[PDB]
């Protein structure tokens, strides 16, 4: 919800969750053949 700002750059995407560090990651689990 708002872009935020890290190092000069606005970042997109609602928000950044730092329990979503592991989401992020299982992003690729997730994904499969």
């Amino acid at each position: 919800r708002g872009k935020w700002t890290y190092n000069g750059i606005t970042y997109e995407g609602g928000g950044g969750s730092a329990a979503e560090a592991y989401a992020k990651r299982i992003a690729e689990a997730m994904a499969k053949g």
